[PDB]
């Protein structure tokens, strides 16, 4: 399951996980590719049980989106030990899957 982050607070606690891969999907409700990739992302969460998946609506938690420097949707950011390891800007199934598999 992909837990929606509702505040800056939730976002940050999500990140203090260490060693555990934390993956955040920055999306918008108006964003088409976001919608098309959302089912895939759920599949990936089932497969990669070693990693915690989340999503954050950029129009609800804007401050977090601006501080994470998200300027296109969807943007998947990969954290480990509270630090950004990488990110994928785009509804790119293959790149997202590889990013998860390789950083778990």
């Amino acid at each position: 399951m992909v837990t929606q982050l509702k505040s800056a607070s939730e976002y940050d606690s999500a990140l203090a996980s260490g060693d555990k891969l934390v993956v955040v999907d920055f999306f918008a409700t108006w964003c088409g590719p976001c919608k098309m990739i959302a089912p895939m992302i759920e599949k990936f969460a089932e497969q990669y049980s070693d990693a915690a998946f989340y999503k954050l609506d950029v129009d609800e938690v804007s401050d977090v989106a601006q501080k994470a420097e998200v300027s296109s949707m969807p943007t998947l950011i990969f954290y480990k030990g509270g630090k950004e390891v990488t990110r994928v800007v785009g509804a790119n199934p293959a790149a997202i899957k590889q990013a998860i598999a390789s950083n778990v």
